[PDB]
């Protein structure tokens, strides 16, 4: 694990449109802030509704018919995503610091597991960008068929604050690879990766206005985005809440496709016959994972009634071994919540928790006195109807439930409007097989938990989202289908 | 053409749940007119909020884990729909004339072009029950991960007035074949030919609750549909203005899976090259198909200066051939439009059209005592900005453009926020191919029109759709891709 | 189990060309014999070199650009598959007492799961149709690429006496589907099944010339086939002994396709933690059925050194069970070898086995005065070493081997040139991964055996085949990539 | 067009096993040859069945379950691959001079197309490595199946010296982003650049024996990699004679699989309607690439009447505008033939010309006092039985045939034992379509030829060869299809 050997100097805080920095329409400004000290780290230019058709309208003009990214080569718009991993794996020290300073992530995760799967991300994408096919077709009567998958246009993506650099790659990548222009809104809470990244697309030598970065509020930018009548598809992911206000704009304006990845209450299984020892690890890493700010966190665990009070002791065991601090110091293993809100959304659920009847094994409170740190908590004998059961907390919050009988178990396991990802711990070939295909839910681990890799599809089923990022499956909903038919004289087999 | 050698009486009229038929919870029932002669034909059940509830019980209740549609063979789920294909062709001739009588629909077309469609359309989608595959994917680490295509759920389907038995099949076909259970909700205007379809589906022994068909207006039982809290996806063909309320409310309730196909104004382009009896046989049954009431309808031509007088002249001759009648009748080549709504809609477009200075060529105006028949209209030097150039007729009437510039009719084509099809009418290799690739449209047909066939995808660009219905890429918006990966103790190649 | 109330006559016995019946151009006849019984069952024509060439010829013909095969829609040779499927249905009672009467099949088995495994597989072929797609390509420069699949050409099929209706529609299945035209050349031993489907083959309504039917002797009709100049495709089922003459041939020829499914000496695995019984069944189908004329048959059981006795013993008593006799008459469960040839060579390795120290469970002899029947036999204490443990037998004679060591036992079951099948038996997720990632075999059932449906691909590593029947995949080896290229003036992606 | 500063050293002379240099078993050695000079460039390791049977032991070792290639994940085989391709552009002056200076080509297409080809076609064959995916399959019954797509084995690769950097990657990309282990032999006339690639696999660091050269000749190392009895599939390009040889030997040691490409007499049909100057100047450079050295060379142009005089001006205008001399000296526009066997075989064939009366335009003989030069050459007046017709040169020498009809061009170009590749010009859509659908060739490009790219699959129809290379579909043939099949309680759609 290297380091950087100079303290972080920000330079990138402007709106990208054009391979060019932009002032606000409006001269606005908004502060950035350190959650471990809570501290200004820079100021950033504010976009709004006058800065995205700004930026809209430079995308638009890039996607015209004739233009250089539309006449290039397939395999040279893999070239520039290729080139674009290369120079983020050049300045991966620096944007691992900005990642862990800004975004309040340990720096060790920041920098062996978000820029590896960022630059892995990027490279999966640029192998695709000439291999994405359409099909001949035996049509009946005289006819040639044939599909190009063709890029959409115009494409709006949205960023949440939990993974601010590799939730940029699974929505740029995959976008770029099929030949779209894109309008980006990172979160108000981190622009600065983004920003960044901004710099080194111009370097890469992408043309002008295919990518434009606008960062902005929520209600503001990210509202003109969802609205805007020539953006042809938004791409958000965030919270279930403002999943419906996106979902309900593009309706209301221009019927834009709509991409979204929505918050999660994630079950794991463990049966009796599970490798208890495996299963207490994997169960722990997936709730307590950056801060419990992962909208996969394992937030039910239910493990059979035979070996139920010995996890929760393991459990408990290995909750306690945290070490809170500034993500950047050495030797520190767990780092701060984003900000304000959510650390008081945090707080008040462990407290209907214990009030509800829960029972508090370890933590239940805040720590220090600045940052926005909470102690790591363990609930055991939770029941379905509890608060803790039923709500995201997005917090290190781990609750753990008892059941006997696996009809039942899958019954609880399915009783939300949420589906995002699933666990299953057996030794069994059937119960692995029967427990993944009974269970409602995007992915599911059996014997592990948080395996995300570019190679598979990741989404939700029912209110965690609307199709499927990254895998072959993820670039077809940045592709259009076209369907040409052609009249011959006499059709030969 | 053979034909009913018995005056059709209607016998299904009624809501159709767990194979079984119901009557309305209120009591309700609504007339059904025969558009011709302006006559009830019967009364159905109407359907509202309390009567969908009651069928997406009964169809949540048949894709629980466990039942006989989720236990049965993907191969046994093709046999009974190829089973319904069978029953259909038998019941040929009266689903023909219950079409015709009840749509407005002449005979011969919906004898051998919207039964046949249906026919092949069904026997298609059979074929693909057992051959739905997904991945298995060579993910990083020590993992085995494989994909799951799953059906998504109880489906929510719309069906429109314009093709009410070929549209029905089109949304069960691949909804039943990727193993969904379905709620329908059928026009209000042309019931008819889905509850018939109904009693097929309990004769071919499909389980019960599979298929449920709740007869209904847009308003009431069409909104409780889309803002259903247990409905997982919702198809809807019709109008861009409802489609905007469709995905508005799925946005608002449990971001339910919207797809919709939608209105047209599709443009033809002539070029000089051209072989202009073939350009205006097909630019011609492009538009005046079904009496204009497609959404596909060739609604623009534009016809290169050199040869544009010979085809507005050529056009006119083949427009005053038309006989005009009720379309069960032998001899009669055009039937009325669907309702009064409609029909006050396409003469008040048609005044727009000669007011705003375009030239009336033929017709341009009402025929008949009874009946909601239009004369049809041709209009030659009518200009981008007149409504008759901007918004769907959907009625018999026929605009005719002038240009010089391919650029500029390209740009002129694609200036539209509808983008359904498009028509290019030419004999150069390097034309066929770069206007197809120019052209925003979903379908581009060169050197024909309105051909369409279950092997190929159909749906829009921009505000004429979401998704795509039929061929291989069709089956997708019908599945859900669960990933499921395994921890293994060492991978091998 | 339904039966045929009527003695079978046998009606269709001469070469089958251009959907006439043909004598042979010398005039010979070779006798068909019941194996129950040795008695001759009837005279059947002698196709040889000259008969070959004249349904090559035949099959050319109908194979020409603008001939009524080529021209037929994909949709259209989809519906001839389907309607064959139904008259093989409605065939059903005749075709399985002839395979059972001709093949010495039980009757049983031939009936429930011989047709119902022709039948499914027909109708899964016609579904591939319409549905074989190729590609859009996004090449590098100003270009338009795509490729056909298209049809390979005439195709000359070998079927195996083992299976003959089945294998029979396991190659013209996927080859008719696809496009191609075929000649047939069906087992010495059993011509008849394939014959009667010649018959349906023209009541389907097929073409004439799409399918010949040349029955004969393998060095003659099978040599011409296989040195044709002409033929464009040959398959072939058998021993691996005549599929080393056949693709020798082809390269000396005319560089036809080759594919091949040839023998087996397939191992199962049961290890400790295995359900016990579950395997002892599996692994006893697995080698008895049909006598053990599997290419797949189960004839290396490696059981782990803790559970080896116990299976022994429960192996043994399964064996014993046995009634042969007329594979027609009610109750018996075990019918006759084919021929001479086969029962002698698998009383010769029996013999072998007692020789070179294999212990005798049960069973080592023949039974009966008339027909070649073989009492089931059983091996313990079977090594590597034995002609019982490294040739194929292809009788009913089972061989239990022990282990110890996982790693040794997946090397001893990989210690062959073979490679068509394996079975693992285990409770354990890892176990089952791991083992069928690590054995080199084509098919690997995991705690079953024999499971072969139309979905899924079949075939060989090593020296077992080359290339794959069924499924997806087994239609790439019909047809033939076409690539095209056409220049045009700009791309536009 | 950069040039190398120095005069080249060649420094790779030996047989590569093992990243380890080695002498061959025998001590013998074999001279190289500039073919521009006949002067020896150095002496190479001449490689035998001993060599062979090394080198094959060492990837089958590389090729074990548990092994370093076939335990690393499917995306770091892509990287070494990506890391590959870096390394060739790094060397691409001295490769691209020793490609000119030992293979005869001029130097400007060594450099600016084949090394380009190189590094494109590695680059996207690395993008497949983690993207080759099987399936999961709906069976009938209570099982899930998947297949793997599993590599094959050790494959063994027979590069000729027509191409030799350029078909080397063809043959190593996708072996090796399939994850096989490979023993290549290259061409006894041009051995050093594979030699010097060599150098690059060891530096890439690819584990040892995954790629293990053997120079030598054919009758020998080449017979030893086709008759070898643990080499799983043998690629071979070259002369349809020794493809016969290789499949031969194939089919009477282990049933390797085996594909070949082999040579061409491709037609270019050339309509009136044509662009003609475009036609005359792709058909030109159709056939004078590399000196003719192109299995895919435009050796029989079809032009219709009306226009065949112009054409055969024009082409003979351009066809004496070359400049002959050493490749390596600015302003050559023609380099020599391979070797003396080639060069006599040429001349050979242009005596019969002259001889069965076809009309010599220009050349016709040979130039210069060393090196292999012919003087390039056309014919016109060809009639279809003159051997010029019929038996492929591989020399610069063009023939160009007179047609009226369609129908009977198409039946003369089809009639060939050959089928590599066809052009078609034409203005006209229905001709390109119909006219590609017609020609039995594996490639048609119409209105431009040999237009060759990484993305598009390759290959013959007839004996022009067996299989694919290059796109999607050239994957297929280095992957092996394992189905796997578990028995589980109870399945669930
Ligand atoms: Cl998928
Ligand atoms: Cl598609
Ligand atoms: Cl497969
Ligand atoms: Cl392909």
């Amino acid at each position: 694990l290297p380091v950087l050997l100079t303290d972080l100097k920000i330079q990138y805080t402007k709106i990208f449109i054009n391979n060019e920095w932009h002032d606000s329409v409006s001269g606005k400004k908004f502060p950035v802030f350190n959650p471990a000290t809570e501290e200004e780290l820079c100021q950033v230019e504010e976009g709004d509704k006058e800065d995205v058709d700004k930026a809209v309208k430079a995308a638009r003009q890039a996607f015209q018919i004739g233009s250089p990214w539309r006449t290039m080569d397939a395999s040279e718009r893999g070239r520039l995503l290729y080139k674009l991993a290369d120079l983020i794996e050049r300045d991966r020290l620096l944007l691992a610091t900005m990642e862990s300073m800004n975004g309040g992530k340990l720096y060790s995760n920041a920098y062996l597991n978000d820029l590896a799967g960022c630059i892995k991300t990027l490279r999966y994408c640029a192998g695709w960008a000439d291999k994405i096919q359409g099909r001949t077709i035996p049509i009946d009567g005289n006819f040639f068929t044939y599909t190009r998958h063709e890029p959409i246009g115009v494409c709006g993506q949205i960023i949440p604050w939990n993974f601010p650099l590799v939730m940029l790659i699974w929505k740029i990548g995959p976008a770029l690879s099929c030949g779209n222009t894109v309008v980006v809104k990172p979160a108000e809470q981190t622009p600065l990766t983004a920003l960044h990244v901004a710099s080194l697309i111009k370097e890469a030598g992408f043309p002008p206005g295919v990518v434009n970065i606008v960062p902005g509020y929520g209600p503001t930018a990210g509202a003109a985005i969802s609205s805007h009548m020539d953006i042809d598809k938004v791409a958000f992911t965030g919270s279930t809440e403002v999943g419906k206000l996106i979902k309900e704009a593009a309706g209301k304006s221009n019927l834009k496709r709509v991409t979204l990845e929505l918050g999660g209450k994630s079950p794991c299984i463990v049966l009796a016959d599970a490798d208890l020892d495996n299963a207490v690890e994997f169960a722990h890493h997936g709730v307590f994972y950056h801060q419990g700010q992962c909208c996969i966190a394992a937030s039910r665990i239910f493990v059979e009634e035979s070996i139920y009070d010995e996890f929760v002791r393991r459990s408990v065991e290995r909750a306690k071994k945290y070490i809170l601090g500034n993500p950047l110091t050495p030797g520190v293993t767990q780092g701060p919540q984003i900000d304000k809100e959510q650390y008081d959304k945090i707080l008040d659920l462990i407290e209907s928790g214990k009030k509800e009847g829960a029972k508090l094994e370890c933590g239940g409170g805040p720590w220090g006195n600045k940052g926005y740190f909470v102690q790591p908590t363990v609930f055991s004998n939770v029941t379905d109807e509890m608060r803790i059961a039923k709500e995201e907390i997005f917090g290190p919050v781990q609750q753990i439930m008892k059941f006997k009988s696996l009809d039942d178990v899958i019954k609880r396991a399915n009783n939300t409007f949420y589906g995002l990802s699933a666990g299953v711990f057996t030794k069994d070939i059937d119960k692995a097989i029967t427990i993944s295909s009974a269970l409602q839910a995007g992915t599911v681990w059996v014997n592990c938990y948080g395996v995300v890799s570019a190679q598979c599809p990741f989404g939700g089923f029912k209110m965690s989202g609307n199709g499927r990022e990254l895998g072959e499956y993820g670039f077809h909903e940045y592709t259009e289908v076209k369907t040409v038919t052609v009249k011959i004289s006499q059709k030969n087999s």
